[PDB]
């Protein structure tokens, strides 16, 4: 967790659609055993991909404003943000793998 940054609705305007560079937004919710899953999963991407990708999470639950306005229909959704734009979707489940191919296809 020390490289992820906490979204809340109150801020996703500035630190999201404010930022230049690439940002991973995970949505989640406490209830989804995938996304606890892809935790420790986005520490280790945090990490090795810092300096090209920030990482960010929104709980969907805590803070329900956000994800409607990209129409996100379930959870996990990661959306990466480009200079405030989305410019990539992944839904589901996805292994370390996966998301390297995902962020590496898109960096
Ligand atoms: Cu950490
Ligand atoms: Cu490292």
């Amino acid at each position: 967790s020390d490289k992820i940054i906490h979204l809340t609705d109150d801020s996703f305007d500035t630190d999201v659609l404010k930022a230049d560079g690439a940002i991973l937004v995970d949505f989640w919710a406490e209830w989804c055993g995938p996304c606890k899953m892809i935790a420790p999963i986005l520490d280790e991407i945090a990490d090795e991909y810092q300096g090209k990708l920030t990482v960010a999470k929104l709980n969907i639950d805590q803070n329900p404003g956000t994800a409607p306005k990209y129409g996100i229909r379930g959870i996990p959704t990661l959306l990466l943000f480009k200079n405030g734009e989305v410019a990539a979707t992944k839904v589901g489940a996805a292994s370390k793998g996966q998301l390297k191919e995902f962020l590496d296809a898109n960096l």
